[PDB]
């Protein structure tokens, strides 16, 4: 992009900032070569003042009157300078905060306002990695480095007509060279531009491997992927180091560069131009090359900023300019009123955008009457839910049109039609909000009355009033901390508030047990006389009460210290940062060596012009190795530094404990965006900061000890000054901290609410609340808004304090010195002193890595102490017992649970069953019984509190964590995918080594999946999508129980294996599970009794604790909960 296309987003008080503080970079630009013109007068008066001494009208001009008068310019300079920086700094970081936060606004809006396939073919941790790091290197772009360029740019050509105004025949040859510089600048602008592509590519990937293994920690867990995770981040990890290094090496070249050739120009210069001048106009052009050299060797990082923001940009403006094709917010359509129901479909025919190889529906026709009830039924795969989406306008009929009472959806306004539709998805998903919250996302004028009467037409109501919090308990994030029934009856209610006309039901019992299905089919059956109900089912039991039913076939349908710490952790970049620091140190030593040789050469009949010339020709050649050294050597081991802090953070947060990942403070998103960022922050400050620190400090050094070996007197008065400086960077340090504090906070809010935002917007899009998400983001983002303002005015105040104090040092020793001449050959002492101190006077700027270096310290503190946390449960630690004969024998002994995010509400109570090897059991019970629970207490996800469950007469709390893991295969209440093939799914399984091609095809054939995988135009390779969502659910819950055989596990848990899968016309997916429960310890748990009905032992689980224990015979001979459990349907 074009670098001023990156303010399109300024408006008119963002350029009345921005020229504001670019008049005061010019004026502070220009405030040096005033310093060379005093310093060129001063020198002129002292050999002026001495040639009379040397001959002892005269005796008329003193010294003392002369000092003070410069004395007094240097006070004024240095009052002028401390304005200037103030104002400079202050108004661009203000300008560039308004502009950073007027796009992130954009962007999020741009967003959320696109279609539903666009979502299909991008990734959630691609948009999230974008609007946390790309937009932060656009303002970096633009914030400062925007005002030093200009400052040290006005006084880098300022320091060039110097010779021009004052002298003449000299800069002849700048004029000839300066093109060469433009295009070595334009050609490495757009090479640095080109690896920062690279870069944000690789790191892209990097995030959107590191926010799906983070969302999917419990599988993760379960199949022991945590290597494989860390390689794989570690990948991208390599490749955005590559293209950093290669950064750093084009922009130390081009440092390098321009100190030589700057150096070489001015040496052929004063060889030829020779063939007049006052010994200050030689001091003047001499100290003009050094402030010329300088300045512009000192402005790389800025065009580093420029191009990585350009790059940066690229992306975010193409996304934000893009027009979507179906737009959920525009006004543009009709409103009926008065709608009936009846909707039809006609000759309709669908591909999905990820796969346009494959015909979905074909030629489809169906009709749906008002104030009735219509259910579809057919296989998996049969495209149920496919319709379902396109009568919300998630997709558009590739041919054909569907109709509202008459009218092309197309043709009405998306939003009045979205609002007249109650929809359950297959898989209900709440947000990370309290239940009332979550039920009145429905309908936002819903009053607590309305609440309550949703909740208690759901069907809910009771296990919300038995709750500790009632109404007010967190669902936690993506209601995790929730069981799968209680979260499908939240969903109902939330379905249910808004009192829609159409009714749209997918699956909306699958996780209910019967009593509580016959209470929502009751109250189905009394709503059923208005609205128009569409439900798909797969039992016959909720079949009849509907009234008409259509049956699909393949796509038809037919009726019926962190100092210390970091300086540790970065032992083993040592040698990089030991010729790193020698380059810097003969760079800062140079300088201050120049200024005293030449004044020594100063004081021209013999040889002196060749010292001039191969003086300068030396230093050129030292200055191009020592700054290519410098630069390159910083910024590999920034790079080097970068790349293992993120492999450390991302390996430390993979071995954690699942309750860790259950704290309602270390969400995915919240995670995600502190692993993107620390590691940046923290490279902010361990770049080539370090470098120009180093520099400056060795600059100082030098010129106070070639200033203290003259004259001690002046050098103390001048040394007198730099406690003020060390005080102004430690009060800068300890405000930015203080803000950092409560900006690390606001920056992971907005991050959780990003990342909840995109996951599921298929579940926002549902119930319409577009505006809702928007609003609270911008709600977040408001909150560092006045830290910043308040941040910018330190940052100047400090910046110009520093730059003033030393211009006030100038002046004190301008006056001592004057006292010192009157007072007591000193004139020759104080010149060369003066000639060296001012040599030694921009090395102070030490205020600009400053205020990356509070974040830094911030950053690295918090990763270290997610590094040194203990797991109670270490998936990384190898002591535990281990015992070579695996039998799987389970018992439970009065196993008492609480999860640690209730904890004032008990689960298990005492529960204690036994299984023999070999055997199956059965779990039967309500919903919410701790069925799940169980489970995830024999996976070792937690522990019981009291009581203990034994594994071969092993305690569990002591056997090996990955050994007892490798012996169990599990499959979920809500399997969960990875976005990669089907193939590396099921792979998946075993971690350890590799499986061969046999083993995958024999599972899958087993799992009932061989024929529909045969059937895709890839076989075996097709992409399943983010989390697995780019199949039905049946499909993803073959792919699960192909993963959980191929393992070929001693303990195998089922957890509701056939909720989507429920054809039961054929008695083939029942035969192979028995077959797969053949001749291994499985515990199976399933709402539904026909599938249990051969197991050797049937437990029955009430609150927490087993009631019931038996065969299916004796159970139902006892007549007791299983017999109505049974008979009630
Ligand atoms: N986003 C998607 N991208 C590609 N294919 C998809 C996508 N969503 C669904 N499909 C495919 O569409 C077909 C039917 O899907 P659909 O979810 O409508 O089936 P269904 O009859 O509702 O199944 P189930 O009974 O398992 O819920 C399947 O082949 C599935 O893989
Ligand atoms: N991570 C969690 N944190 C806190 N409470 C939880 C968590 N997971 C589940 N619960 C709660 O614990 C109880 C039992 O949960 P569990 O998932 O074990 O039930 P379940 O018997 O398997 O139910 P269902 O048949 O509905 O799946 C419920 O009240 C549920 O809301
Ligand atoms: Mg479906
Ligand atoms: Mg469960």
């Amino acid at each position: 992009v074009g670098f001023f296309q990156l303010f399109r987003f300024s408006s008119s008080t963002d350029i009345w900032l921005m020229f504001v503080g670019s008049l005061c970079a010019f004026l502070h630009g220009i405030a040096q070569p005033g310093v060379l013109l005093i310093f060129g007068t001063m020198t002129d008066v002292f050999i002026d003042y001495d040639v009379e001494l040397q001959e002892l009208r005269c005796g008329l001009l003193n010294i003392e009157s002369e000092m003070i008068k410069f004395a007094s310019y240097y006070a004024g300079i240095a009052v002028a300078v401390l304005i200037t920086g103030y104002i400079q700094i202050c108004f661009w970081v203000i300008a560039a905060a308004r502009q950073i936060q007027k796009m992130r606004k954009f962007y999020f809006r741009r967003i959320m306002r696109m279609e539903i396939g666009w979502f299909d073919c991008n990734s959630v941790g691609e948009l999230n990695t974008r609007f946390s790091d790309d937009i932060n290197k656009i303002n970096d772009a633009i914030a400062d480095q925007m005002a030093l360029f200009i400052q040290r740019m006005t006084s880098t050509i300022c320091g060039f007509l110097l010779g021009f105004f004052r002298g003449w025949k000299l800069t002849l040859v700048i004029i000839s060279v300066s093109p060469l510089i433009g295009i070595g600048a334009a050609t490495i602008g757009l090479s640095v531009s080109k690896f920062t592509d690279y870069e944000l590519k690789a790191y892209a990937k990097a995030g959107v491997v590191a926010d799906e293994v983070i969302s999917s920690m419990r599988t993760v867990a379960a199949f022991g992927g945590e290597k494989r995770e860390v390689e794989r981040y570690e990948k991208n990890l390599v490749f955005a180091q590559r293209w950093g290094i290669r950064k750093g090496i084009v922009m130390g070249f081009f440092t390098g560069f321009v100190w030589c050739l700057i150096f070489l120009c001015y040496a052929l210069a004063f060889w030829y131009g020779s063939t007049e001048y006052t010994p200050g106009t030689l001091v003047q052009i001499f100290l003009s090359v050094i402030v010329g050299a300088l300045n512009l060797g000192n402005a790389s990082p800025c065009l580093e900023a420029f191009a990585t923001g350009r790059a940066a940009a690229t992306s975010i403006f193409e996304t934000i300019d893009r027009k979507p094709i179906i737009d959920c917010m525009s006004e543009d359509g009709y409103k009926l009123d008065r709608i009936k129901g009846e909707i039809e479909f006609h000759n309709v025919t669908f591909h999905y955008p990820s796969r346009p190889e494959v015909k979905i529906l074909n030629d489809l026709n169906m009709v749906i009457k008002p104030g009735e009830m219509t259910a579809l039924v057919g296989p998996s795969g049969a495209g149920k839910s496919t319709a379902l989406q396109l009568i919300q306008r998630f997709y558009d009929p590739c041919e054909g049109m569907v109709t509202v009472d008459g009218h092309d959806i197309r043709s009405l306004n998306i939003q009045w039609l979205r609002d007249q539709i109650g929809i359950v998805e297959q898989e209900p998903v709440l947000f990370s909000t309290t239940i009332a919250e979550n039920i009145r996302y429905g309908r936002e004028d819903a009053t607590m009355e309305d609440i309550v009467q949703a909740a208690k037409e759901a069907n809910a109501y009771n296990f919300i009033m038995d709750l500790p919090q009632q109404f007010d308990t967190l669902v936690g994030e993506g209601g995790g901390q929730m069981s799968g029934g209680q979260k499908q009856r939240v969903a109902i209610a939330r379905a249910l508030i808004r009192n829609p006309k159409i009714l749209l039901l997918d699956m909306a019992t699958s996780a209910l047990d019967n009593e509580s299905e016959a209470m929502v089919q009751e109250v189905l059956s009394k709503i059923q006389h208005g609205h128009t109900i569409i439900s798909v089912a797969h039992r016959l039991s909720t079949v009849r009460a509907a009234d008409t039913i259509i049956g699909f076939e393949h796509g038809t349908a037919v009726e019926r210290a962190p100092v210390r710490r970091i300086l540790k952790f970065s032992a083993p970049e040592w040698p990089y940062m030991l010729v790193g620091s020698v380059g810097a140190a003969v760079n800062g030593t140079v300088t201050p060596l120049y200024a005293f040789l030449f004044s020594q050469i100063l004081g021209e009949q013999r040889s002196q012009i060749n010292g001039v010339c191969l003086l300068f020709v030396a230093m050129g050649c030292v200055s191009l190795f020592t700054q290519f050294l410098q630069g390159y050597a910083f910024a590999k081991s920034g790079e080097l530094l970068t790349k293992r802090l993120r492999k450390f953070g991302f390996r430390a947060m993979l071995g954690q404990d699942i309750a860790w990942f259950d704290d309602l403070r270390n969400s995915p998103g919240a995670l995600t965006t502190r692993l993107a960022t620390d590691a940046s922050q923290v490279q902010g400050a361990a770049g080539s900061q370090i470098g120009m620190i180093v520099n400056s400090f060795t600059n100082v050094t030098v010129a106070m000890i070639i200033a203290f070996s003259f004259s001690w007197k002046l050098s103390l008065v001048i040394l007198c000054f730099f406690p003020f400086l060390a005080l102004s960077g430690a009060t800068q340090t300890r405000m930015l901290t203080g803000f950092a504090s409560r900006d690390k906070q606001a920056l992971e809010m907005v991050g959780q609410i990003t990342n909840e935002a995109l996951s599921n917007i298929r579940t926002v899009a549902g119930i319409g609340k577009e505006r809702r998400f928007i609003e609270a983001l911008e709600t977040e983002l408001e909150k560092p808004f006045k830290t910043a303002i308040q941040k910018a005015n330190i940052y100047g105040f400090c910046f110009a304090f520093a730059q003033c104090i030393m211009f006030i040092a100038n002046s004190a020793s301008y006056r001592y010195g004057g006292y010192l001449i009157s007072n007591e050959h000193f004139s020759y002492v104080f010149r060369v002193i003066s000639a060296v101190v001012l040599s030694a006077t921009a090395l102070g700027r030490a205020f600009s890595y400053t205020p990356s270096y509070a974040k830094a310290k911030i950053s690295a503190a918090r990763f270290f102490q997610l590094l040194d946390r203990q797991p109670p449960i270490s998936v990384y630690n190898t002591a535990g017992e281990k015992w070579d004969n695996f039998q799987g024998k389970i018992d439970f002994v009065d196993c008492k649970f609480t999860y640690p995010s209730r904890p004032d509400s008990q689960v298990l109570n005492g529960l204690s069953v036994s299984i023999s090897p070999g055997q199956t059991l059965a779990f039967v019970g309500s919903s919410g019984c701790g069925k799940s629970t169980s489970i995830q207490l024999l996976e070792r996800f937690y522990d019981p509190d009291q009581g203990k469950v034994m594994i071969d007469g092993h305690d569990s709390k002591k056997v090996n964590v990955q050994f007892l893991r490798s012996n169990i295969g599990i499959v979920s209440q809500e399997p969960v995918l990875f976005a990669c093939s089907i193939m590396d799914n099921i792979k998946y399984g075993d971690n350890t080594k590799e499986i061969p091609m046999e083993r995958v095809i024999a599972a899958a054939k087993q799992a009932q999946l061989h024929d529909f995988v045969m059937s895709l135009p890839e076989k075996y390779e097709t992409n399943v999508g983010s989390q697995g969502s780019q199949l039905s659910r049946g499909e993803k819950q073959r792919i699960a129980i192909a993963r959980a055989i191929v393992r070929d596990p001693k303990i195998l848990l089922l957890d509701q294996a056939t909720s989507a899968l429920d054809t039961e016309s054929e008695k083939t997916v029942q035969v192979a599970l028995d077959k797969a429960r053949e001749g291994r310890t499985c515990i199976v748990i399933a709402h539904r009794l026909s599938t249990i009905q051969n197991a050797d032992i049937i437990a029955v689980m009430a609150q927490g604790v087993v009631i019931e224990k038996g065969t299916h015979e004796e159970l139902m001979a006892q007549k007791g909960a299983y017999y109505k459990l049974v008979t009630t349907g």
